[PDB]
DNA sequence: CATTACGTAATG
DNA sequence: CATTACGTAATG
């Protein structure tokens, strides 16, 4: 049985398709590995902008009291 | 090599280590994951607020010119 | 073919 | 002990 020929080419394309599953497993790690640093920079970029319009609109308002 | 003992224990205890080290890997990815969404989530919560200022910035601006 | 539980062995 | 390449077998 695991010395025919048919059990040895089965195993042989198993091995194959193993292998292919398991390198499409990492990539799919790493696109998520590589989201998280995506979502984290503009993460950053958005608080930053967020921070502008706060100043922005903060300044503002002070300097409207500034004046009875 | 086998049959020993000292073989069959190395075995079980390898064996255990394995799906140890296998859980804690499932994990792992678990948590990247869950991160993502926090990631995503806190992204649309700073979205909304660029826009809720970008807003109130930009009505100001047009009343203004009057 | 694709996926995954389970195991072996080499290795840090 | 923990990690990982490599393989087997059951299964979708």
């Amino acid at each position: 049985d695991k010395h025919s020929d048919e059990y040895k080419i089965r195993r042989e394309r198993n091995n194959i398709a193993v292998r292919k599953s398991r390198d499409k497993a990492k990539m799919r790690n790493l696109e998520t590995q590589h989201k998280v640093l995506e979502l984290t920079a503009e993460n950053e970029r958005l608080q930053k902008k967020v921070e502008q319009l706060s100043r922005e609109l903060s300044t503002l308002r002070n300097l409207f009291k500034q004046l009875p």
